[PDB]
């Protein structure tokens, strides 16, 4: 037996989530800088970048509550880890990764007893769901625009 | 209108390559799930669904007079997350493919693509609904072992 293995897993996933948000922040900045001629899509990506910068700040508060720090290695490795249509699809898929990871993290925080952090995790998760919903709603419009312009 | 139809054809070929990736991923996942009978069973049911999705895409390819692209074709917590993300990639790709089929006027294929999309949505749903249980099970095991 070692009960402390559960807490080690929780702390590892908190560090994973922090690294994931660094990856998101890089991805969103890159996408925004590259998009031309899709004003709504670009602006929503720019808004989510702002949201993601705050998600990092919020995760750092959770790390602090648990008396741990980010992994600099993981933060760095996560930053190493047709186009408008494919890129929209890619963006959606990354938000769904975030959704899955935060859903798992809610269960982990519950298991660990870190009740005080659950409403922050929920706040983040709700922002990812809102972004994923926006994107999947706009994918058909984007696909139509792309096809119209291909002619 | 030829460029639009070509894009739609390219994306049909992309979807067919994707479903071969899925078939491979599902088999590999079924073999690695050792502590969630209900999850492995869901995955096995989806693998069967996926083999049929490939046959349906093959009918759509034929009806559009195209062929698959040869070149394009050829732990448990992180695994469940990865499976979910792959179903979500399929959801996003079929959401786009539906819009493309409507634009290109391959209206005949809409019901088959919609059927595929609803399968993917059901699998994604099962997965996220059960990620909390998978996580709890994993954590308990990590202590017990
Ligand atoms: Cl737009
Ligand atoms: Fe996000
Ligand atoms: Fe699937
Ligand atoms: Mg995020
Ligand atoms: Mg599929």
């Amino acid at each position: 037996s070692n009960a402390m293995n559960r807490i080690e897993h929780y702390h590892d996933w908190l560090r994973d989530a922090h690294a994931m948000e660094k990856q998101a922040e890089s991805m969103l900045e890159s996408m925004a800088s590259r998009i031309d001629n899709y004003p709504e899509l670009r602006a929503r990506i720019e808004q989510h970048l702002s949201e993601t910068k705050n998600q990092i700040v919020q995760l750092e508060t959770i790390l602090d509550r648990n008396d741990i720090s980010r992994s600099v290695i993981k933060d760095s490795m996560s930053k190493m880890a047709d186009e408008i249509v494919k890129g929209s699809i890619s963006g959606y898929v990354f938000e769904q990764f975030e959704i899955a990871c935060y859903t798992s993290l809610l269960a982990a925080a519950k298991n660990a007893g870190d009740t005080a952090s659950i409403p922050t995790i929920e706040a983040i998760l709700n922002e990812e769901k809102h972004m994923a919903d926006w994107l999947i709603q706009h994918i058909p419009q984007t696909t139509e625009k792309f096809l119209i312009r291909s002619e």
